């Protein structure tokens, strides 16, 4: 079986059964002007001239034609496997609209002639890859956050949490404050630079005000970075200031809760008798859940909303990049969930929307 991971940034793909994705590369689809077009690591390495469309925006397929580019260069060209062969597995967000899951059966079937298939929600399958069926998931991409509550292998639908902050908007506000400092960056070149210096520099306070602090009167927290071309830069509170906006989306003009508090509020949302095993059991997931001291931050606001005697615990896992993929691949990989495939025969009998009573 195949498993493939769509993300607004990064797909991940893979064969069941393996530790790890075997192809992991930007979900993009890139045009050149008029007077053709590129996908993936293609793409990317053209980006300059191209113009890229994202065919997932917030975690939701919007682009059908160019999602069937990314599907097909997913199979052939980076898994080299023809899917008639293959049972596929793919993911999709924890609130996905109904219409959308039709479409992706439909096309697996009649397009890509899979002879069987699943769609799993992602937080889900980052649950299992931590060795969990009963926790709360936070999943943070490059395009949407959720909050997933599940318990024994199942999301609790109704108290799942939406945000839009993710990557791309942690990106966008370090290179508005990096400008805000003096510096420059107007070239697609130079937006990939802000994005290597926020994975590679920015960490999350532990106390906003109080590491501010720290940044305005010495330059302990401070880090060169050398950019590609030779010229050095001192990213300073910049690199705290970014992911703060995850705790105070109002950094950037949202007025959302941020995402200490909608961990706390979907918990609230869940039958009381499973909040202490849901607060004990608090799982990293996703690419912006990856900063240095965000487990540390979220330990400290959530037992500041959480009951006194709550044990906390908020679990981190050094491989939650690609967790979504890891579960994906344990899930497909199970005897028990060989009967829970939706077959070619069952989708020929029952059509697209036999994928509401097989994939929950
Ligand atoms: C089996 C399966 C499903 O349950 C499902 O196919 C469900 C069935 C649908 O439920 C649905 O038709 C409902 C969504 C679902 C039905 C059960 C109750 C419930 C679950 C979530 C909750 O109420 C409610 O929407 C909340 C509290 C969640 C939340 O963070 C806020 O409102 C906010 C903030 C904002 C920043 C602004 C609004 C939004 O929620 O985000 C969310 C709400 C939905 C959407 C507009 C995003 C679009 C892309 C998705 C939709 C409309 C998805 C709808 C469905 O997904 O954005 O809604 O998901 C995939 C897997
Ligand atoms: N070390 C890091 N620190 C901060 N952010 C990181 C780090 N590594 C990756 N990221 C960010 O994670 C995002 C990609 O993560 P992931 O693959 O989980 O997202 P996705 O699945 O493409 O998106 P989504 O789940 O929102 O649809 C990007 O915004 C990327 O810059
Ligand atoms: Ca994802
Ligand atoms: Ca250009
Ligand atoms: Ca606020
Ligand atoms: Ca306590």
């Amino acid at each position: 079986a195949l498993v493939c991971d769509n993300g607004s940034g990064l797909v991940k793909a893979g064969f069941a059964g393996d530790d790890a994705p075997r192809a992991v590369f930007p979900s993009i689809v890139g045009r050149p002007r008029h007077q053709d077009s590129y996908v993936g690591d293609e793409a990317q390495s053209k980006r300059g001239i191209l113009t890229l469309k994202y065919p997932i925006e917030h975690g939701i397929i919007t682009n059908w034609d160019d999602m069937e580019k990314i599907w097909h260069h997913t199979f052939y060209n980076e898994l080299r496997v023809a899917p008639e062969e293959h049972p596929t597995l793919l993911t999709e967000a924890p609130l996905n609209p109904k219409a959308n899951r039709e479409k992706m059966t439909q096309i697996m079937f009649e397009t890509f002639n899979v002879p069987a298939m699943y769609v799993a929600i992602q937080a889900v399958l980052s649950l299992y890859a931590s060795g969990r069926t009963t926790g709360i998931v936070l999943d943070s991409g490059d395009g949407v956050t959720h909050n997933v509550p599940i318990y024994e292998g199942y999301a609790l639908p109704h108290a799942i949490m939406r945000l839009d902050l993710a990557g791309r908007d942690l990106t966008d506000y370090l290179m508005k404050i990096l400008t805000e400092r003096g510096y420059s960056f107007v070239t697609t070149a130079e937006r990939e630079i802000v994005r290597d210096i926020k994975e590679k520099l920015c960490y999350v306070a532990l106390d906003f005000e109080n590491e501010m602090a720290t940044a305005a009167s010495s330059s302990s927290l401070e880090k060169s970075y050398e950019l590609p071309d030779g010229q050095v830069i001192t990213i300073g509170n910049e690199r705290f200031r970014c992911p703060e906006t995850l705790f105070q989306p109002s950094f950037i003009g949202m007025e959302s809760a941020g995402i200490h508090e909608t961990t706390y509020n979907s918990i609230m949302k869940c039958d009381i008798d499973i909040r202490k095993d849901l607060y004990a059991n608090n799982v990293m997931s996703g690419g912006t859940t990856m900063y240095p001291g965000i487990a540390d931050r979220m330990q400290k606001e959530i037992t500041a909303l959480a009951p006194s005697t709550m044990k906390i615990k908020i679990i981190a896992p050094p491989e939650r990049k690609y967790s979504v993929w890891i579960g994906g691949s344990i899930l497909a990989s199970l005897s028990t969930f060989q009967q829970m495939w939706i077959t070619k025969q069952e989708y020929d009998e029952a059509g697209p929307s036999i994928v509401h009573r097989k994939c929950f």
